[PDB]
C-alpha cells in the first residue's frame, strides 16, 4: 500500500496543515494571516509587505483596520516569511502580483458584494500598484506607505551595472551589500525589532532579484497612466530607499481622480514604524482615509 509523503513544511520546519495557507499557480504554499471583525465585514483589505520581511510586521495596523470593520487579509509573498520558495528569489515580480490576486479571488469568493482594498509599503506598495493597473476598477482604493516607485539614485546606478554584469556572464550567487537598517527609521528600538526578528532576511540582495526590482519601477512607471483606483499616498523625505522623488511622480502621472499626498517631514522610510509622533499620524490617516470609503 503506498503511502502519503512527510507533510509540507514552512522553511521553520512548521507543518502547513497547522497554519493558514494558500498554495500558488506555481504550486508553492504561502502562509496567511487573516484579522476578522466579530460583525459582518464593511470591506476586505489585503496587505502587502516589503522585500525581506513578511506580514507578521503588520499586526498593530491590521488590528487598527479590524477595529473598522474591515476584514484583513495578508500573505508572506514567495522567498519571505513562513512561505516556501528560495529566499529573496523571484522567477518574475509578476509572480507576487499573481499571487495577491489569487487570494483576492479567493476571498471574494468567500465575502462577496463586498469592496476591496490594497495596502502596501515599499516593494508591497509596487507589487499593489501593479494589482490595481492590472484589474482597474476592481479595487475600491490603495493605502501606499513608501511605495517602490523610484529607488535611490545611487542604488538604481548600482543594481543597473550589477544586472549588466549578470546578464552578460554566469554569476548565480552575486550580491549586492545588505539593507543598511539605520535608514529604516529614527526610532532606534524599530531598528533593533527589524535586526532581531528572525523571520527577516538581512542578507546582501541576489542581482537577481536586483533584476526583479529594476523590473518593477519600470513596470510601475508604465502602469501609472493606467492606475485610476483611488489612493492615500504616504511618503517620508528623508527616505534612503525609496526616493520621495517616486511619491511625487506617482501623484503627477497616475490617472486617479482620488489621490492625496501626505509627506512626513524628516521622516525616514518605514512610516509605521517610526518616531510616535509620525506613526500616531500615519494610523490616524490612514484610518479616517479608510473611514471615508467604507462609510
Ligand atoms: O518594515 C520594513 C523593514 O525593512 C524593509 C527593507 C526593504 N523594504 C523594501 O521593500 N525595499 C524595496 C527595495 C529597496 C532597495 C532597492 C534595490 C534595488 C532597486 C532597483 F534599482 F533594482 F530597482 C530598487 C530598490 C529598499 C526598500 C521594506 C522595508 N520595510
Ligand atoms: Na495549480
Ligand atoms: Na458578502
Amino acid at each position: 500500500m503506498p503511502e502519503e509523503s512527510s507533510p509540507r513544511r514552512t522553511p521553520q520546519s512548521i507543518p502547513y496543515q497547522d497554519l493558514p495557507h494558500l498554495v500558488n499557480a506555481d504550486g508553492q504554499y504561502l502562509f496567511c494571516r487573516y484579522w476578522a471583525p466579530t460583525g459582518t465585514p464593511k470591506a476586505l483589505i489585503f496587505v502587502s509587505h516589503g522585500a525581506g520581511e513578511h506580514s507578521g510586521r503588520y499586526e498593530e495596523l491590521a488590528r487598527m483596520l479590524m477595529g473598522l470593520d474591515l476584514l484583513v487579509f495578508a500573505h508572506d509573498h514567495v522567498g519571505h516569511g513562513q512561505s516556501e520558495g528560495e529566499r529573496m528569489v523571484v522567477s518574475d515580480f509578476h509572480v507576487f502580483v499573481r499571487d495577491v490576486l489569487q487570494h483576492v479571488d479567493s476571498m471574494q469568493k468567500d465575502y462577496p458584494g463586498l469592496p476591496v482594498f490594497l495596502l502596501g509599503h515599499s516593494m508591497g506598495g509596487a507589487i499593489a500598484i501593479l494589482t490595481a493597473a492590472e484589474r482597474p476598477g476592481h479595487f475600491a482604493g490603495m493605502v501606499l506607505i513608501s511605495p517602490l516607485v523610484l529607488a535611490n539614485p545611487e542604488s538604481a546606478t548600482t543594481f543597473k551595472v550589477l544586472a549588466a554584469k549578470v546578464l552578460n556572464s554566469v554569476l548565480p550567487n552575486l550580491s549586492s551589500g545588505p539593507i543598511d537598517s539605520s535608514v529604516l527609521s529614527r526610532n532606534k528600538t524599530e531598528v533593533d525589532i527589524y535586526n532581531s526578528d528572525p523571520l527577516i532576511c538581512r542578507a546582501g540582495l541576489k542581482v537577481c532579484f536586483g533584476i526583479q526590482l529594476l523590473n518593477a519601477v519600470s513596470r510601475v512607471e508604465r502602469a501609472l497612466p493606467k492606475l485610476t483606483v483611488p489612493f492615500l499616498l504616504l511618503q517620508g523625505s528623508a527616505d534612503r530607499l525609496c526616493d520621495s522623488k517616486g511619491a511625487y511622480l506617482l501623484m503627477e502621472l497616475a490617472k486617479s481622480q482620488d489621490k492625496t499626498l501626505k509627506i512626513y517631514e524628516g521622516a525616514y522610510h518605514v512610516l509605521h514604524k517610526e518616531l510616535p509622533e509620525v506613526t500616531n499620524s500615519v494610523f490616524h490617516e490612514i484610518n479616517m482615509w479608510v473611514s471615508q470609503r467604507t462609510a
